[PDB]
């Protein structure tokens, strides 16, 4: 019954839990109360890179969002998961060919943040058609000053992917995605500043949790 958990680091953040499970590209830190993914900077980016690949039951993921930005946020973040571990590109910081999802969380250019899934089976899908491309909108994603959550759900028997977001004490809809399959994979996390030099992309804790 009791799992090895190559994916989680949780608060406070012990830094040999993230190092040991983590490849770090970029400008990467762990602090004591959080992963520093981008630091202040225009068109800074990272990529976080799991180092073991995961053969997971039905799952959850959390992902606690510590975003600053002085005015508006620019670039966004990206949550991955993928055949292989992710290179650097220019896909909030990874590269446009990858197999596996990308859910993405983007400031730049709207009003309010979009939250976006792009599942890819190997093409440039800034060329060519994505295999999938939901997107949904969610309000006060950053604002939340206890950090917002990103909650990634998947059913292994039905194949069903579920994106939720927990902002202000209310677990908010996104996007849901009936078959589709998730194989084996590495977790990466992303991020880029785009256009702002006043954005700083930083992660407080990730949670994998089995769902029962």
């Amino acid at each position: 019954a009791s799992v090895v958990d190559v994916l989680s680091f949780r608060e406070p953040i012990e830094p040999e839990n993230v190092v040991r499970n983590y490849d770090m590209k970029g400008p990467i830190i762990v602090f004591e109360n959080y992963v520093q993914i981008t630091p202040n900077g225009i068109g800074k980016s990272s990529i976080m890179n799991g180092k073991y690949k995961v053969d997971l039951p039905s799952f959850e993921l959390q992902l606690k969002l510590n975003i600053i930005c002085k005015e508006k946020c620019g670039g966004g973040m990206g949550v991955w998961l993928t055949e292989e571990k992710l290179k650097e590109g220019d896909l909030f910081g990874a590269y446009n060919i990858y197999k596996g999802i990308g859910i993405f969380i983007n400031f730049e250019d709207v009003d309010i943040p979009m939250i976006s899934v792009l599942k890819n089976d190997g093409v440039d899908i800034l060329k060519y058609k994505p295999e999938m491309y939901y997107q949904c909108s969610v309000a006060n994603i950053q604002k939340d000053k206890d950090g917002a959550v990103l909650r990634i759900k998947y059913l292994v028997n039905e194949k069903k992917l579920i994106i939720e977001i927990m902002v202000n004490h209310i677990n908010m809809d996104c996007i849901t995605i009936e078959d589709i399959d998730i194989p084996p994979f590495y977790l990466g996390i992303s991020a880029t500043n785009g256009g702002s030099g006043s954005t700083s992309y930083r992660v407080q804790s990730l949670h994998y949790y089995e769902v029962g």
